[PDB]
């Protein structure tokens, strides 16, 4: 599936001063509805082999975050978490969502989705999350050891690595898929970032936002602390954690969420970009989760 083939099935809608591209399986159809949120450095294309398993059960939306995929670029090249939330938040209001939705999310898309859910709790049918931002990083012994890499990316070498050498696309992304991407799959991911310079800025700002205790930005830390607190006691919100084996953040997520009520776990084969190694098994687990939702079980503990 080429990039042009994927985006040919996608829509665009104005958002604030810009526009966002997005996949919509059933525009205008008020039914069971699932929103898929990608992360860094991917796009809605990441969900292309997952959505077909969910589409029979739900209208599927998968937006391109601002500055990414086929969505607009911001002329000031500010793509902090709050910048992204601004546009995603407005996007939610513009695609005719029913009263409650299910969020499926990955990486920084789970940061944005968790926060959106925290701020619209009455609209959350359920949350599927994987390789997700579930808490502030307080110890590098509980987490993958990227301390030195984050420091490196925060320095001036970050601009060279990403703006000029597109590090996240050309090295990080394929390093954390187990299979080898086809070269039309790789071009799909290169496509939004082919012009060197500031078009790649979103893939540099995103790791610069990572919520590290005593090193991460206070606004992202407060947002994460506050949706982590909410999720930790969200007994009324059904949740699926898709664990990637061996994964990247998966092991740290496994233990950060031990205490969370009403969360089931399913493990699949994968590193960070698990959707490219087990698309079908991720798709089936979502369909199972969605079939169980409709039973609206009254859980005891
Ligand atoms: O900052 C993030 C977002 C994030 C996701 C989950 C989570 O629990 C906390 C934060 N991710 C990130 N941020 C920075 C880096 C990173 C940067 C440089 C480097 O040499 C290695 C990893 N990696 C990553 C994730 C990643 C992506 C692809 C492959 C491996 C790992």
């Amino acid at each position: 599936a080429t990039g042009d083939e994927w985006w040919a099935k996608c829509k665009q809608v104005d958002v604030l001063d810009s526009e966002m591209s997005y996949y919509d399986s059933d525009p205008g159809k008020h039914k069971n509805t699932v929103i898929f949120l990608h992360g860094n450095p991917t796009s809605s294309y990441l969900w292309r082999n997952v959505i077909p398993h969910v589409e029979p059960l739900a209208r599927c939306l998968a937006p391109d975050l601002i500055g990414m995929g086929k969505s607009g670029k911001l002329p000031n090249h500010s793509y902090r978490f709050v910048d992204h939330y601004r546009y995603l938040s407005a996007w939610f209001d513009s695609v005719n969502l029913p009263e409650k939705v299910t969020i499926v999310c990955h990486d920084w898309g789970s940061g944005l989705g968790f926060h959106w859910c925290n701020e619209h709790r009455d609209r959350v049918k359920g949350i599927v999350h994987m390789e997700s931002v579930v808490d502030v990083i307080e110890s590098w012994d509980e987490w993958p050891d990227i301390e030195e890499d984050i420091a490196l990316i925060k320095s001036e070498a970050g601009e060279e690595m990403v703006l000029k050498k597109n590090f996240f696309i050309e090295r990080l992304l394929p390093s954390s898929i187990m299979r080898k991407l086809s070269e039309e799959e790789m071009d799909a991911y290169r496509e939004p970032f082919v012009e060197p310079g500031e078009s790649r800025r979103p893939t540099l700002t995103w790791p610069r936002e990572i919520p590290i205790k005593g090193d991460g930005p206070e606004d992202v830390i407060e947002i994460v602390k506050s949706y982590n607190k909410w999720l930790s006691t969200s007994k009324d919100i059904p949740k699926l954690f898709i664990n990637a084996d061996p994964g990247f953040f998966s092991n740290a997520i496994k233990k950060v969420t031990k205490n969370w009520p009403n969360q089931k776990t399913v493990t699949v084969k994968g590193l960070h970009f698990l959707q490219e190694d087990s698309p079908e098994e991720i798709g089936e687990a979502i369909a199972d989760f969605l079939n169980e939702l409709t039973k609206h079980h009254h859980h005891h503990h």
